[PDB]
């Protein structure tokens, strides 16, 4: 048949949620009809299919104490307005702040709201939002949730929670079993904020053999608030890491690169650890909060280090990089996880969930 799907997100900037949304949208787009409603005006970082109808809420002023409070009622009713005027068969919204907003704004309309947590339940640190999520989330119609520990957490107070994986858009593009002629390149891809923890990457490149360190290229794709101080500490330790910062063509690095390191303290299902599956990139990652083992059979299809162990990382790095027959084995076992992220399969459960929610 057919449905109007409306996606509601804050921004469409170089993120992980926005990466999933567009993969789905681009895929549902062809059979169905897919509006996106995004708050912060601007363009999308990710090539968005042409049929995807995209509508941005207004720009609002947050100067003056008046406009500081007023622009929330104006935003809210501007949101309720767009939702009404989408006449969508279903609303799917993304991330806690946007999710709680949508639940309130949707109070009234007779259309289903899906909402999805896209990060471990413990990330939401403050006390008010952790509370508003507890009161408002049982009023949605379903709930997408990535890690199992989050389903066990959200099932306590939400009646319909589903575990949907993320869909890797590379799954259709990159043929399974492709020759990759790699280059001495280690990749760090991600936001340069405190949790993503890029400093541990630097500290660890410091501790590598001069042999390796002088023949390998190290690269930090991504930008954050740490992009300045990271460059300072790169001098303080004195290594050669090439900050590129928000590079829309990560496919180009993902090929040449041999290894990819993730250093974050807590995550849900990082797509950087999913995309590598498609490029014979070997993953090395901190045993981050909770969902670590769901993604990496340590020493079988990846390598896990203690959280924030600058040395542990370097050893594992030096381990793979002094050993091509190993790196090459790990990834051939990692190719095995590729299916668990094909958009084709992931899309149809989104479609399945939309159907049951559209009944009642
Ligand atoms: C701390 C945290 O809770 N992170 C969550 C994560 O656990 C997942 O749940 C994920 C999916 O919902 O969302 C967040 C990931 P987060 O926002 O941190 O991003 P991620 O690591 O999962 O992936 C983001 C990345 O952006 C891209 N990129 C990077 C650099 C660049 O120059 N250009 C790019 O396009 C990548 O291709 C990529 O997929």
């Amino acid at each position: 048949m057919m449905m109007k799907i409306s996606f509601i997100i804050a921004t469409l900037n170089s993120g992980g949620a926005e990466r999933v949304l567009v993969t789905l949208a681009n895929a549902l787009c062809k059979e169905h009809e897919v509006s996106i409603i995004k708050f912060h005006t601007g363009e999308s970082f990710y090539k968005l299919e042409n049929e995807v109808k995209v509508t941005s809420l207004e720009q609002f002023r947050f100067d003056t104490l008046y406009h500081k409070i007023a622009s929330r009622f104006k935003k809210f009713f501007a949101l309720r307005k767009a939702l009404k005027e989408s006449k969508a068969d279903v609303f799917i919204s993304f991330l806690d702040t946007t999710n709680i907003a949508c639940i309130l704004a949707n109070i009234g309309l007779k259309t289903p709201l899906i909402i999805s947590e896209h990060s471990n339940e413990a990330y939401l640190k403050p006390k008010t939002w952790r509370f508003l999520r507890r009161v408002s989330y049982p009023f949605c119609d379903a709930l997408s949730v990535l890690g199992s520990s989050d389903k066990v957490y959200y099932e306590r107070f939400v009646k319909r929670v589903k575990l949907l994986l993320n869909p890797c858009h590379f799954s259709d593009e990159i043929p399974f079993d492709s020759s990759f002629e790699k280059e001495n390149l280690v990749l760090f891809i991600g936001r340069l904020d405190h949790n993503k923890n890029p400093v541990m990457f630097l500290k660890a490149i410091a501790h590598l053999d001069k042999n390796l360190q002088e023949n390998y290229k190290f690269v930090i794709a991504g930008d954050g608030e740490l992009r300045q101080e990271l460059e300072y500490k790169v001098k303080s330790l004195g290594i050669k890491v090439d900050f590129l910062g928000r590079v829309e063509n990560v496919k180009a690095l993902y090929e040449k690169a041999k290894v990819l390191c993730l250093c974050s303290f807590v995550e849900g299902l990082p797509t950087v650890l999913i995309e590598s599956l498609y490029f014979e990139v070997c993953r090395i990652s901190s045993s981050y909060y909770n969902g670590a083992k769901d993604l990496i059979k340590d020493n079988h299809d990846g390598l896990l280090v203690g959280c924030d162990d600058e040395i542990a990382l370097a050893k594992k790095l030096e381990l793979v990089l002094n050993d091509e027959n190993f790196r090459k084995e790990l990834v051939n076992n990692a190719k095995q996880r590729c299916k668990d992220f094909e958009i084709s399969n992931i899309k149809e459960e989104w479609l399945k969930l939309i159907v049951e929610v559209k009944n009642a």
